[PDB]
């Protein structure tokens, strides 16, 4: 954009990167849980990934601040998250100290870049470092003990009249993706823009609240086998599954290690998609898929245009969504009615991560971005396992790097991502 533009982008994520690692040494030499690497690896990691992308043109061959022993740590194909507790991981000031004088070339390349030079791989940095800033933020959350964040900023009130309803989605051609034309930073698996036929759906105006998914408890749903799938419900029994992550035998969840009581009009979240598809099946309907999840976000019929956003090409704001981190929570549901998507879903962008039906795979004519093994290992087939996509990002997700066409996944077995569900049902 401006290179200021990029430069205000890339201050505010490492600022952000800088609070979450605002604790003493041994916090961040600590292993939350075994699912997740210590916040010291994550702040290492961060900055080998900026200084390849920016520095080295992604060239593992062209030379590195670190030892290539040691820049292999932070390859997380290499080593998996439990391990790295036990890595010989740079301390907290040397990573903090090779960080800062990453970043420090950094900001001098981009004021030396040529005018109108490619600046894709700076967004996509930015993209790398809010992502992993959610990924600390799951650490934090999975940590026992004493609160180290605070409560969370204040959002705005639910409303009536939103809960359990839905949405009709027309049937017909839409445009999935984007191009890098109208989305300079668009990640690869984003790409390119096509034409696919979606017959008519309906999807839920909201997310499932915490209220509707105590009533699935209570009515045994992890109890009764036939809303699971075979997988699910192998795992739901070797897992010992009950209830949502942090929701406690006495009705409280814990949030950032804040123990209060779940608030009934909240989406649920920290569900696996196992959970997720055998709520919707319980509740008689069924997930999107992440095509269906995309047209009910980005099409507008009366236009037959894609929005840039649901509401429209407006950037987003406190009033529209709940992005950015400060709320450490989903907003109460019918909280954002002016971030309603054409045909009226709400909540799409921000809150919580929603679970799709989609395993992730390349759009046709797809080609991979400069960190090439971003995407491709993940598709379906490729080798790495089970992933299902999840769309929409959660409350902690940076509004600078969200699209309606951003693609998340993960291991169906995973639910300490702030991931929640958005039903759907057929149209006969
Ligand atoms: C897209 N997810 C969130 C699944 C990725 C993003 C990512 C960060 N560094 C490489 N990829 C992940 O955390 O592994
Ligand atoms: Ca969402
Ligand atoms: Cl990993
Ligand atoms: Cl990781
Ligand atoms: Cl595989
Ligand atoms: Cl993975
Ligand atoms: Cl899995
Ligand atoms: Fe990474
Ligand atoms: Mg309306």
């Amino acid at each position: 954009p401006h290179r200021a533009e990029l430069a205000r982008q890339l201050i505010d994520a490492r600022n952000r990167t800088l609070r979450l690692v605002d604790f003493d040494d041994a916090e961040l030499r600590r292993q939350y849980d075994p699912l997740m690497s210590p916040l010291v690896w994550d702040l290492a990691h961060i900055g080998q990934q900026e200084e390849l992308w920016l520095l080295r043109g992604g060239d593992p061959r062209r030379p590195g601040l670190l030892e290539p022993a040691v820049e292999q740590l932070y390859d997380a194909f290499v080593h998996p998250r439990a391990s790295r507790v036990h890595l010989p991981l740079l301390s907290p000031a040397q990573a903090r100290r090779f960080c800062a004088t990453v970043r420090s070339a950094v900001l001098d390349a981009l004021d030396r870049l040529p005018e109108d030079a490619d600046t894709f791989a700076f967004g996509m940095v930015v993209s790398h470092e809010h992502q992993h800033d959610e990924t600390m933020l799951q650490a934090l959350n999975l940590r026992s003990g004493e609160p180290l964040l605070g409560s969370g900023t204040a959002l705005p009130p639910g409303r009536p009249g939103v809960a359990g309803t839905s949405v009709l989605v027309p049937g017909g051609p839409f445009v999935l993706g984007v191009d890098l034309a109208d989305e300079p930073y668009a990640l690869d698996n984003e790409r390119p823009a096509h034409v696919v036929d979606v017959p008519a759906f309906r999807i839920g105006r909201v997310p499932v609240t915490n209220a509707e998914w105590r009533a699935f408890i209570d009515d045994g749903g992890y109890r009764q086998r036939r809303w699971w799938s075979d997988a699910g419900w192998a795992y739901r029994c070797e897992a010992g599954l009950t209830a949502p992550q942090f929701w406690n035998p006495d009705g409280t969840r814990t949030r950032f290690g804040h123990v209060e009581d779940i608030p009934p009009d909240e989406p649920v979240q920290h569900v696996t998609y196992f959970e997720a598809e055998a709520y919707a099946a319980w509740a008689g309907a069924r997930l999107p898929t992440e095509i269906e999840w995309e047209k009910a976000c980005a099409w507008d019929p009366a236009t037959g245009r894609r929005r840039r956003y649901p509401w429209g090409d407006a950037a987003p704001t406190a009033a529209l969504a709940n992005l950015g981190g400060d709320a450490l929570r989903p907003a109460p549901v019918g909280a954002y009615p002016a971030g309603a998507s054409a045909c009226g879903a709400e909540q799409m962008l921000g809150d919580v991560w929603e679970w799709t039906s989609s395993p992730l795979r390349p759009w046709p004519g797809f080609t991979p971005m400069i960190y090439q093994r971003y995407s491709q290992p993940f598709f379906e087939g490729a080798g790495s396992g089970d992933y299902r996509v999840l769309r929409g990002g959660s409350w902690a997700v940076a509004a600078d790097i969200l699209r309606p066409s951003f693609r998340n996944w993960d291991h169906p077995i995973r639910r300490q991502i702030f991931a929640g569900v958005r039903l759907a049902w057929d149209v006969d």
